[PDB]
């Protein structure tokens, strides 16, 4: 049974406030902390802000916390659910909210108590949290996921004329995770060595998830720069790659995609139509070793989805496109518009729904890669999600920031934990099962 | 009695290997991660590295990891020292290392079972880990810190045209914690919009400590930057200025100082002597509200120490000159060379040491200034540090990366603890006692 339920803020990895949950039963404390998510969101439940612009620039917690504290609590305290039944805890939380996007709530106050309430389940039952999942999930055995690294970015989250917002490097030719961290920041270090060299010490400066981004004026640029890391680093091979189009960002109109949207006045040639941004892909997948692209298109273009996800044989992440719900999930996978789900907790607001929302993309044949935020904390609950969920891929951040090796570092420790039995994902990383 | 002892390798805040340590009494798990040291010293314990330049860019600490695991542990669980005997398990692990710098054993294998033990040992006095090292340092009461948050950077740790290394925002004016995180975040934030503007969004990249480094081309320009911000915040007055110049680093020779060493054939104005220098302190002093000024000179450079320390009022930081090392902090107050110590746990290597340190500054005068390293991890000790030996100023990194603000969540879940019992430093953060 719950004790006590407590929240507070605390900051995110980019200086913003954030839901933390202490949640007691007779074994103890456990604490979560939720990540940054969408005050508005297309199909994403809704975490609460304050708004008020004056207090932390109108990005402070205080509702959700409240809620937390002086409904939920009570409520949940009051209900006599134990840790145990994480099902029943989140229906209840669900049925309290009222909403289909947890916006009476919040998405981050119901979720804070969701990763607390799971974390007890596990020791309630005294087993570790990754195979508390795996049970919760029905999994029998677990396995450790191939870490997709950000390493280079472009699109709105930096300057430069990079129009892919994400490019990462997915060790799939490692033997063990230990083994991936290994080639991962390796690269990451001989990438960094590489920018300075071509653009100077301050392109060696960070962003939101440790990766770099340097004034390059093209993605091919991105990708020969990630090819000439990898080489110096002697894994050409064994490390694959991967890429975040979010194509949703620029898109324009009647299947129209600009990537060049960063500038005023784009009177040049950059203003393709999707049919010929998808022959850009098919180009890339040919020269270089692309084993995932993420949001390809606009998450309505469903048309130009299908037609990638049945001619290329790699794998297509939904991202904007699914939002990690149900609904969006559902209609994807009739269309055949992607194979693999971004799971992003905090975008559906609950551990079961999380479950769940895999549990369906891998039911019609889906792989599910595990996501972290912009603004993430240094909780690595999602470290034991991915290895209970036995996805076999993890998207949490370059090997640089805290918040990013917190997750890393506990896989690390899982790994540790499984021994010689620990399985590593590897080539199969898209659905190991 | 420390039933089992065992360390592995995880990553730090820069994607480089570092030693984490697990030790076992009938309390359970206590876990501790070291920071990054220095493989070589001047004065400070030298954290053991691999050098093998094929693995990990010979930043791997396999050895240290060796060294706690089939030696430090053995001994220490044989010698049957309990984990509230602070000192001598300290002791016993120095005479175990038998060198000065501990380079036998490593600064940072060392460090990491003495950061355990402490934790361990508060868990079995049933207190906090905070109120632990205040007995342990003889305090009677704890007082919460003022916040140095870094914004923004130059010197080797960045390109642009900025001499000094460090420029820090302390929110002096502040009445909480709380206020303190809420002042600091919403300067950062004023102060990233203010980047943005005036250099462009690359500009808003961060560096290994979450503070910006835009091309400014002089230190008065990033003075001024951090003062628009404080303005655009609205806390002028409530935020004062702090820097680390690091003047160690741009040293030529006898009494010879290049605020320009960033370029080659610096036949420029800015060649200026240490008395010049000073000066310039003295008129930064003047229009600024600077507060405290760490390595304003050369770490040998004691003559201007002392002339600076005499004539000044602010705070003047040891760093580089004092190495939190007892022999160099000695002379330093007997030159009375300056006036607070920048307390790094592993550049001396343990819990006691550091405390003695911190004690041998204060029974001098002077004041405590905990600090984090560049490459930290998850690890929230030195919150826990800073507040149970009632220093009143904790340096450790800007309100951005979860390594940074891991240790302020921890502060703001100390400052929950206390209650409205909660003393915050405020303007007597110099020497709060």
């Amino acid at each position: 049974s719950i004790t006590k339920v407590f929240a507070r803020t605390i900051f995110d990895s980019r200086g913003n406030p954030t839901v933390e949950v202490d949640l007691y039963t007779s074994k103890g404390l456990f604490r979560a902390a939720v990540p940054s998510g969408a005050s508005t969101g297309v199909h994403e439940a809704l975490e609460m802000r304050d708004g008020d612009k004056s207090k932390y620039h109108g990005k402070s917690v205080f509702n959700a916390v409240k809620n937390v504290n002086d409904v939920i609590v009570p409520e949940i305290i009051k209900s006599g659910l134990k840790v145990t039944q994480q099902k029943e805890c989140d229906e209840f939380m669900c049925k309290l909210d009222g909403t289909e996007n947890k916006s009476s709530l919040g998405a981050n106050a119901i979720l804070g108590v969701s990763l607390a309430i799971c974390k007890a389940g596990a020791a309630e039952l005294g087993i570790p949290l990754y195979r508390h999942i795996a049970n919760l999930a029905n999994y029998d055995e677990v396995i450790l996921p191939v870490p997709a690294f950000n390493v280079i970015n472009g699109g709105s989250h930096a300057g430069n004329k990079l129009a892919m917002q994400e490019f990462m490097i997915l060790p799939t030719g490692a033997t063990s995770f230990t083994e991936a961290m290994r080639m991962g920041t390796e690269v990451y270090h001989h990438l960094k060595a590489v920018i300075k060299a071509r653009f100077g010490l301050d392109a060696t400066a960070v962003g939101d998830e440790g990766g770099f981004a340097p004034n390059i004026l093209n993605n091919k640029d991105a990708l020969d720069l990630i090819q000439e890391a990898i080489k110096k680093a002697g894994y050409t091979g064994k490390i694959e790659i991967g890429m975040d189009v979010a194509a949703s960002e620029f898109y324009k109109q009647n299947n129209i995609y600009d990537l060049d949207f960063k500038t005023a006045n784009n009177d040049g040639s950059q203003k393709i139509s999707g049919d010929q941004l998808r022959d850009m892909y098919m180009e890339f997948c040919k020269d270089f070793p692309i084993v995932s692209i993420e949001d390809p298109f606009d998450q309505d273009d469903w048309e130009t989805w299908s037609k990638m996800t049945s001619g290329t044989t790699i794998q297509i992440v939904g991202d904007d496109l699914t939002v990690t719900n149900p609904k969006r999930i559902t209609t994807a996978v009739e269309k055949k518009a992607c194979k693999c789900l971004l799971l992003k907790v905090n975008q559906i607001g609950s551990v079961t729904e999380s479950i769940d929302a895999h549990l369906l993309a891998k039911k019609n044949g889906w792989g599910t890669m595990v996501s972290h935020r912009s603004g993430e904390t240094e909780d690595c609950f999602i470290a034991d999600l991915v290895v209970g969920l036995c996805t076999g891929q993890i998207k949490t951040g370059a090997p640089c920031r805290s918040e990013r090796l917190a997750k890393y570092n506990q896989i690390l420790r899982i790994e540790e934990e499984l021994g010689s039995g620990a399985k590593f994902a590897g080539k199969n990383f898209r659905a190991p099962s």
